[PDB]
Order: structure tokens, then C-alpha cells, then sequence
């Protein structure tokens, strides 16, 4: 079983756990805890980690930092990468727009300033939904009939977006339909409804939003 | 020959331009000067790209978007993203991690508390620049023997961030040699010889640091 390391948050591992729940890997969390700080920094250049950082992915075979290489592996040895030069450009470039979706509340969430900036994300959401709504289209999942690693991260995006803004999905049906999609897979419905799931905190626990001890 | 749109300065786009003169790729930029704003927002969904933005890349087979994801479909193409689940995992951590560095001075130098920031980031640097310089280790580039996309991101993130810090490299002499043996590569050397070459700004224009019309 391989080693993950991570705090205990939502934040950039709950896309690789999703993942590795989907596909039946079997591994072994390492969860450092809210004042586990010190544990992390006396031994992050001891782990062997070209270079150290957290999350870590450990296995007989790899040690990787970097949550899109983590991710990217797991989707790689499952098949999940894409065949061509131009599927695989073009799964890269969705990645990288959910990341951007994900880092954008990120950003303001852990700004001292965040209910300032607020108000102008706010305002830019809607034409960020609508780009991704029809993307989707009609589609079950981002690339076709198939999930992949792509959607979980997109699922996990939206889903923390709407505890800033609930609305947010009322005007495209096809991304609410797509939640629920992704929440009926068999093996995600049962790993939310075990006691490994972690649903708060969205962001770091210090972040003026997303960040409590539990939900606001 | 490919189409590539991006603004006027380095920022996410030089590697990618660093690649392309290494291989030897037909390229055609449609560089966007300081006041095209009107000229690339009036356009943006015009342009029949699923997610737009800048850079974007648009040749007969592809459409992308997203600065990471143009990088490697060169890089794909020129069979630098790995034989393996796990080199190609390997390669994106090394792409993540340069991610981070390029983003890190970006940050705080978009920031208008730039001036306060500057110190932290300064306190921290020495700490990165020797994971770096012990990973690179006695390797010519950061996968052995062959150059390869992570090392010109790499490149201009460390050119950068000595425009900040002049003497950052100063203790870490393969880091130094790396930063020459880039430059000494034939098709590099002649590039930064062009007039091709955009040397300056390193940021957007607007940027507390490396947004100027001139280096400072
Ligand atoms: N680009 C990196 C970001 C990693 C990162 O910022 N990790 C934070 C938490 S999300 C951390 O606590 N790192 C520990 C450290 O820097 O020592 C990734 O995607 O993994
Ligand atoms: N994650 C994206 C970031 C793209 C981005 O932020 N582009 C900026 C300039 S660096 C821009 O002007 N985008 C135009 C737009 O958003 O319409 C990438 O790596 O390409």
C-alpha cells in the first residue's frame, strides 16, 4: 500500500484520494493534524524527497511530491493519461484550468483581506461557471463516457466554490447533474459515507474562508 | 507554423519560446502589446479555443490553453515527457516544483505590499535555491544528460528571481554552471542574440517588481 502524506484538509489531496478510492488502490494515509507543524518541518528533509514537500506519495516504486504528479501517476498506471501527443496536451490543459478554478478561491481565502476580495470574485464567477458548463455540454463527464482523474478535481473545485456562493450552480443544470454523477459512483457514495472521508476544512484551517472547524 | 498568443513580456511564456527555438519548431506569436487588452478580450471567445486564455497555442492538429499544457505537447512531441508511469510522474513533480518557484515571486510581486513581502520571501529563498541545487546535484540538467522542458523552466525562473537577488545563486555553484551551460546551448545563445528575444519585462507590466518598461 502506498503512503500518503497530507495535512488534514480538503485542499489539494481530496482530488487523489477520490481517485485512488474510484480505482480500488489500496494505501495508507500519513495525516498531520492542525499542530503537527513541527513534526512535518523536523522531518521533511528526511523522508528521502527530491523535493520535499507535502502531499508526499511514497510506494516501493516511487516517492513524489506535487499533488498534480501524484495525481497524474495514479491516473498514468491507470490508463487515464491519454494514447496521443495531442489527447494527452489536451487532458494537461484541463487539469490546468482546474487548477486555476480551485487556486482562484484559494487565493482570496487565505488573503487577511478575503471579504474585500470577495465581492469582485464574485462577480467574475458566473462567466467561470458558464465556460465550464459548456465545456461539459452534454457530456457525462469532462472527456467523454469515461471519469478520470480530471473530473474529481473539478467535482472537488465546485463543490468548495459552492459553500462560498450555493447559487452558483442554479443556472447550469448539466455541472449540478454532473455533482451528483460523481457522488452516485458506487465507490465514492460509500467512501463519503465512511469515517476516512474528511469534509472540513476546505482550506487550510487559518484561512479567513473555508478554513473553521467546521462548515459555516 | 503554430500560432502562439500571449502579452508582451516573459511570465509564463518564455519557456515555452526557450523550447521552441531548442528543437527547432516553425512558430508564428501574436504578441499582444500593453494596451491590446480591447484586442485580446473582444476576441477571446472568438477564437474557437474551449477554455480561453493567455498563452494560447493553435497549429492544424491542436487548440490549447494553458501555459503548462503548451509546454508539453512540444515537449510530448520531441519525446521528452517520458517512457514510463513512473518518469512521466517524475517529470511533472520537477514541473510542479518550477511551477512554485516561477509563482512565488510572481506573487508577491503583483502584490502592492510587495515591499513587505519582500522580506519573508528573501528569509526563505536561501532554503529553495538548495533543494534545488541539491537535486540538480552533479547533473548537467535536471534529468541527466539531456536537456529537456523542465530545465528552460527552471532557467527562467532562476533568471528571474536573481533580478531580485543578484547574489542568490552566489553559494551554489552547479546552479551557476547550469544557468551558463543553458546559455552556451547554440540555439539559445543565438536566440538571446535576436531580436526575437524579450528580455524585459519579466512580469506584467502593472507588477510591483519586474513590471517596469526597463530592468531596475
Ligand atoms: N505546488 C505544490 C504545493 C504544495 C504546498 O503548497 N503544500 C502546502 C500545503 S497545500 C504545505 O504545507 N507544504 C509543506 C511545506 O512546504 O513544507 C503541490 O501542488 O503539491
Ligand atoms: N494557469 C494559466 C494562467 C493563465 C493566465 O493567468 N493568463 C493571464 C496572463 S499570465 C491572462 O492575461 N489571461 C487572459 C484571460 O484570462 O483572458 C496558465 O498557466 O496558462
Amino acid at each position: 500500500p502506498a503512503k500518503l502524506g497530507y495535512w488534514k484538509i480538503r485542499g489539494l489531496q481530496q482530488p487523489v484520494r477520490l481517485l485512488l478510492e474510484y480505482l480500488g488502490e489500496k494505501y495508507e494515509e500519513q495525516i498531520y493534524e492542525r499542530d503537527d507543524g513541527e513534526k512535518w518541518f523536523s522531518k521533511k528533509f528526511e523522508l528521502g524527497l527530491d523535493l520535499p514537500n507535502l502531499p508526499y506519495y511514497i510506494d516501493d516504486k516511487c516517492k513524489l511530491t506535487q499533488s498534480l504528479a501524484i495525481l497524474r501517476y495514479i491516473a498514468d498506471k491507470h490508463g487515464m493519461i491519454g494514447t496521443t501527443s495531442e489527447e494527452r496536451a489536451r487532458v494537461s490543459m484541463i487539469e490546468g484550468a482546474a487548477v486555476d478554478l480551485r487556486q482562484g478561491i484559494s487565493r482570496i481565502s487565505y488573503q487577511p483581506k478575503f471579504e474585500q476580495l470577495k465581492e469582485g470574485y464574485l462577480k467574475d464567477l458566473p462567466t467561470t461557471m458558464k465556460m465550464w458548463s459548456d465545456f461539459l455540454g452534454k457530456n457525462p463527464y469532462l472527456r467523454g463516457t469515461s471519469v478520470s482523474h480530471v473530473d474529481f478535481m473539478v467535482y472537488e473545485a465546485l463543490d468548495a466554490i459552492r459553500y462560498l456562493e450555493p447559487h452558483c450552480l442554479d443556472h447550469f443544470p448539466n455541472l449540478q447533474q454532473f455533482m451528483s454523477r460523481i457522488e452516485a459512483l458506487p465507490s465514492i457514495k460509500a467512501y463519503m459515507e465512511s469515517n476516512r472521508f474528511i469534509k472540513w476544512p476546505l482550506n487550510g484551517w487559518h484561512a479567513q474562508f473555508g478554513g473553521g472547524d467546521a462548515p459555516p
